[PDB]
């Protein structure tokens, strides 16, 4: 299991709708995570307990 940024190709977070922790809650749990929320310095979506082969944001920019 991991914690952290969701991310769909190539290295692009989600952002959050507004900045709604409840949404960024369901989209992780659909994720197969525990559960997740809106980080509101960078308006994304984080979650905890992601599988493993759940991508991940690293160090980079949204291509």
């Amino acid at each position: 299991k991991k914690d952290g940024y969701p991310v769909e190709y190539d290295n692009c977070a989600y952002i959050c709708w507004n900045y709604d922790n409840a949404y960024c809650d369901k989209l992780c749990k659909d994720k197969k995570a525990d559960s997740g929320y809106c980080y509101w310095v960078h308006i994304l979506c984080y979650c905890y307990g992601l599988p493993d082969s759940e991508p991940t944001k690293t160090n980079g920019k949204c291509k």
